[PDB]
C-alpha cells in the first residue's frame, strides 16, 4: 500500500482478513466496506492480490474482471494515450489496463501515486471493483425489498432488520431507496404495527416508530 | 486514524476488534466505551467503516444514521457555508455531511483536522455517533431501573451488580441518576438488608453497605 | 499511552488483554498488576477506557469510582485551583475531575504529562484507580490469612500455596504482613510437620523448612 | 525482504501464513498469487526460505528445483560472466545460481537490488519461481476445461463456478483462453439454459447470461 | 523495556507469553531461558510485573522474594550508600531495594541503565531473580540424576533423553554436571547397550553412542 | 537480532515460532529452514536462547553441544587468541565459546557483528549449529534411501514424495545426492512404470516422468 507517502507491501494480517471475509461472509454487503478499508492506500498491484487471493466464487469473480474491462474501456475512450518519446522529466499517461495493474509496474503506480498532481490510479481503480462488487451483492441477494413483509407474529424490530438488510442490497439511488423508505416499510408493516404507526403521523423518526411497536 | 498528527489507514486488528464486539455483545453498554477507544484519532472516514462493516442490526444501524442526519442539519443550522471562491492559502467550512465524511474525501477531513487552529471533524462526528449509539442501546434495554429490586435470597452484591448495570443504560442526567442511586439502590433492597443499611445511617460509602449485608 | 515522549493511542490488543484479563480472573490479585503493566504510561483517557470497557461486575466498578471520588475530593482540598486568566505561556492547575479524566481533554492531559516540570496526571490517576481496584480484591477475597491452615494430610508446598495466595489479597501493611509470615505460617502448619519447623530453629528461610516438610 | 528501499528479514507471520496455505490448499490455483503478496519485495534468500519450510509436497518442490535450473542455465546462455578483477566501484553480475540465491550472499543480493541501475534478482528469481508453481498447479489439476459440462439440475452459477475454476488452472494464452470462453461455456451449457442464452445474442455480458438463466 | 537505547513499556504479548509458560509449563527447566528472552533489556519495573502476574505458584514467588532480598542484602554490605546532598551533574547509587525495584521509579532505573558508565541494574536484579528461579527449579525436580537408570527394554536414546532432561533441573557446576556425564550416563545403561558402549572405548562422542546402541 | 544494522531483541512471537516447530515436527529437515529463517541477523545469544527454549529432546539437544564444542574447539587452533592488553581503539579477538555465546556479552557480539571490517560471529555459530541439527535429523530418520521402494499400486506422485522426503534427510553431498536420483528413483520404480520411463529415454524431466505415469 502506501502510508502517509511511503511504500510497502500488503501485510499478511491484511491479506489473511479479505480472504477470511469472503469465505465465511460471501457477498453479504459489509464485504464491500470491509474491502475498502483493508485497501486503504492501496496500489493497483494490492487490489488484485486481493482479488486474485479469492478461492472459488470464480463466476464472481469472472463477472468482476468483465466490469473491469467495461470501466477499462471507457477510460481509453475518455483518455486516449498518445505516441511519442516520453521526456526525461516526465511520466506517461495511464490506459485502462495501467490503472487495473495488469499492463503497469509498481514503480509506474507509485509514480502515478506519488507525482504532483496525483493521477490516483489505486483509486480509480478501486472504485472500478467496487462497481463490480455491487453487481455481485445484488446477484448474491435473493430477495427484493418489495417482497420483505412483517410476519403476523413478528417484532418490529426483527422486521426493521430484515427490511434495510435487503435495503442495502437493492440497486437504487438514494432517491429510490428514500422512496422505498417512505412507502414500503409502513406500507408493508403487519396490520397492528401499521394502525398505531399511522397515529403517530407522517413524519415521526425510526426511534419513535420502534417504541411505538415495542408493546405490540 | 491519525497519529500523534500523521495519517494511517484503520488497522485489520482494530477493524477486526470492532465487528467482533458487536458480533458478541450486540448493544450492551460497554460497547460504546470499545468504540471510542478503537476510534481514537480516527477521521469520519474510519468512522464510516466501522460503521458500515456492522453486518446484521439494521434496524439500529438506520436509526443510527437518522440521528447523524438530525446532528448534520443542526450543525448547518448554526455554521452556514458561504458560497464563494476559496482563495489559495484556505480551505472551506466543513457541512454536516462533511462532518459526516459523506461529502468531504480524506484529504479535506485531514486538511480540517491538522490546520491551525484545527477544525476536529473526527471527534465532533464522533459524538454524534455516540448520541446515536446512547439510544441504540436504551432501545436494546429491556429493563428500567425502577424495576430492579433485590430478591428475597440474592446476596446484596448480586443485586448491587443488576442495579448498575440497569443504571449504566438508562437516559438520565448524572443528577437524576445520583438521584437514583441515593433513593432506589436503598428502597428497594430486600426486608432484611434494608434494615441493616438503615442503621449505618444516611451517608455511608458503597464499600461499607457491602460489606454490612455480607454476613446476611 | 506515551511513549518515551511521545503519544500514542491506545492499544487493540492492550484493550483486548485487559477486558479478558477481568472476564477470566474477575479481581484475583494478580489483575492489578496486570493492570499495572497494561496501562504503562497510560492517560487518564486510557485509564477510563480499560475501566469503563469492563462489563459485568457493575457492583465492583462503581465503588471504584466512589473511591476516585474520594481521592479527588482530598486532592482538591490539598490542591485549591485558583480564579484567573491563565497567562498565554501555561497551563491551569488540574483538579481532581481533571486527573480523574472527567473535565479534562486528551491535550490538557498531554500539556500537564509532557510541560516541565511534569505533573503526572496519569500516573496519580493511577494510583487512585490502584487503591480502589485494593478495596474491591478484599471483598473479592472470601477468606482470612487466620483461616489458613494446614490439612492432616497437605503437602506442605500446598498449604504455603493456599497461604501465601491469601495474605496477597490481605489489607495490612508489610509490618502486619511480615508479623502474619513470622507468626501465623508456623503457627497454623500440622501438627507432624510443624514440630519439625521449631527443630530447625527460628530463623531458617523458605527454601529450608519447605525442603525440611518434603518426605513428611 | 526489503522495504521502501531498507533491508528486513522475512517476518514469523509471512513465513508461518506461507506454511500454512500450503498445508490447507496443496496448489490450488490461488496459491500463487499469495506467495507473490506474501513475497512483495524478497530477496531470493527470502524466497527460498519459504520454499525449503514446504515439508511434503517433495516430489512437486523437486519439479521446482528443475524448472528453476533450466531457467538459470538459459539466463547464463543469454547473459555470461566475464573471468577479471572486480574493480572496487562495482560489482559482479549475478549467474543462474546467483539469481536462485544458492551461490550468493544476502549482501550480494541486497547490492544487486540496491545498486543504481538496479539488478533486481528478488523479481527475476520469482519469475522463475512462478514458471515452476504454474506446472505445479496443472499438475495438480485433475480436470480438463473440455470435461466441464453443465449438469441437468445444476444452477447455472454453480456451473459458471466449475468452469472458472479449472480454466483457472490451464496452461493456456488469454488468446486460448479467451477461446474456451466464448466457445466452450457456451456449448457445455445444459440443454434448457443453453437455449436461452442463444436467445440473448453472441455478445452478452455474463452478468446477463448468468440472471438470464437464474429462473431455469 | 529499553530498545538499542530508548525506554518503551512492557509489551502485551510479552507479558502474555510469561503467563502462559508458567500456567502451562510450571518451573520446567526451559522456563528459565524463556523468562531470560522475554525480559531482554528489561527495567527492575518489568521485571516486577513478570513476577506479580503469576497467579498460583505463590510457594514458589515467595521463596524468589527471599532469595531477592538475600542478593539485595548483600548488595548493600559490598556497595554502601553514603549520606549526603547529590550534586546537580549526578544521580544517587543504588540499594539493594532499588535494584529489584521497590524503592526506585522506572526514571532512576532509565537514569542508571542509560548513564556513562551504565550502572545496569536491570541486568543485576534479573541475575539475582535467575537465582531464585534456580532454586524453584531444583525445588519442581522430583528427581535426582542418580535415580535415571535404563529400563530393560528402553531405547538408549529414551534413556538419553531423561538423563539430560534431569541434568538440567540439578545444581551441580559444569565440573560436577561433566562428572555426571562421563560417570553416570554409561554406568547407568542397561547390561546389553553397557557392554556395547566399552567396546566403543571411553572417547566417544555422544552421537557415536547413540548410534550404536540404535539396533539393539 | 540485529536489523538492516540497529539492535533487536528477539521477538516473543519468533521465540514462540520456534518453541512451536520443534513440539509439533521434532527434527524433520523443514525444521532447519525454519530455524535459519527465524534467526535472521540473529546475536550468539539470540541463538542460544532458540536452543535453550527446547524442553524436551534432550539427547538430541547435548549432542548438538558436542558438536558446537567440536567446531568450538577447530575454531581456536586454526585462530589462537594472543595475550596482551587491548589498545583502546580495539576489540579482542573471538575464541570458541564467544561464537558460542557462553564467555561473550551481548555488547561484544554486537561489537564484533558491526565493527568494520564485520567479524560476523552470529552467521559462523549458526552454521556451527546447523551442522549439529544436519546430524539429529539424520538420526531422526529411520529410513535409508536405498529402502524406498514404489508399491505394486502406488501412485508415482506418491513414491517421488517419499524419496524426495527421505533423500532431503540423507547425509550426501549434491554429487552423491545426484547420484541417488540419476540411478534410485528409476531402479526402485515399480514394474509398470518403470517400462515407460526407461521409454522416455535417459534426459527426460521430472515433470515428463510424472507426467508418464499419470494413468498407469
Amino acid at each position: 500500500p502506501i502510508v502517509q507517502m511511503v511504500h510497502q507491501a500488503i501485510s499478511p494480517r491484511t491479506l489473511n482478513a479479505w480472504v477470511k471475509v469472503v469465505e465465511e461472509k460471501a457477498f453479504s454487503p459489509e464485504v464491500i466496506p470491509m474491502f475498502s478499508a483493508l485497501s486503504e492506500g492501496a496500489t493497483p498491484q494490492d487490489l488484485n492480490t486481493m482479488l486474485n487471493t479469492v478461492g472459488g466464487h470464480q463466476a464472481a469473480m469472472q463477472m468482476l474482471k468483465e466490469t473491469i474491462n467495461e470501466e477499462a474501456a471507457e477510460w481509453d475512450r475518455l483518455h486516449p494515450v498518445h505516441a511519442g518519446p516520453i521526456a526525461p522529466g516526465q511520466m506517461r499517461e495511464p490506459r485502462g489496463s495501467d490503472i487495473a495493474g495488469t499492463t503497469s509496474t509498481l514503480q509506474e503506480q507509485i509514480g502515478w501515486m506519488t507525482h504532483n498532481p496525483p493521477i490516483p490510479v489505486g483509486e480509480i481503480y478501486k472504485r472500478w471493483i467496487i462497481l463490480g462488487l455491487n453487481k455481485i451483492v445484488r446477484m448474491y441477494s435473493p430477495t427484493s425489498i418489495l417482497d420483505i413483509r412483517q410476519g403476523p407474529k413478528e417484532p418490529f424490530r426483527d422486521y426493521v432488520d430484515r427490511f434495510y438488510k435487503t435495503l442495502r442490497a437493492e440497486q437504487a439511488s438514494q432517491e429510490v431507496k428514500n422512496w422505498m423508505t417512505e412507502t414500503l416499510l409502513v406500507q408493508n408493516a403487519n396490520p397492528d404495527c401499521k394502525t398505531i404507526l399511522k397515529a403517530l403521523g407522517p413524519r415521526a423518526t425510526l426511534e419513535e416508530m420502534m417504541t411505538a411497536c415495542q408493546g405490540v
